[PDB]
RNA sequence: GGUUCUCCCCGAAAGCUAUUUAGGUAGCGCCUCGUGAAUUCAUCUCCGGGGGUAGAGCACUGUUUCGGCAAGGGGGUCAUC
């Protein structure tokens, strides 16, 4: 009865800023639940901006796989 | 319900079928007596047989666990026309 606050924070910007960059539209993932662990390792999707794929995961190998271009690091902060 | 003298020989059934039949009856089964014929009949060993039961098996009809490969659907990843 209970059943986006927690994302309206990063829809209200900060956390992930890759490359030293803030405000992008970043995204975490799903097959991986990346939290403040391994850090994360970004990767840019065509629509949806960044999607936090976590560090050290199998589809983000995939795409370690595909093109690294799109490939990029990833950070926290606050 | 009961059915009164005596000895002798053999000696059943409580089954099938039908029955406004199912505790009755009839045909037949088994009884007895009489007559008449096949070494006809019974056991036995040898011989020629069909069997699908016990048992066993899992190819089949089903059922069952486990391991394998893995359709194909599920959840996610890039995608999401």
């Amino acid at each position: 009865q209970l059943q986006y606050t927690p994302q309206n924070r990063s829809k209200d910007n900060g956390r992930v800023v890759v490359e030293g960059v803030g405000n992008l539209m970043h995204h975490i993932a799903r097959c991986c639940q990346p939290i403040p662990g391994d850090e994360i390792v970004g990767f840019i999707t065509q629509g949806r901006g960044i999607s936090v794929h976590r560090a050290d995961c199998e589809q983000l190998a995939e795409l370690r796989s595909h093109a690294p271009e799109r490939i990029v690091d990833a950070v926290w902060g606050e």
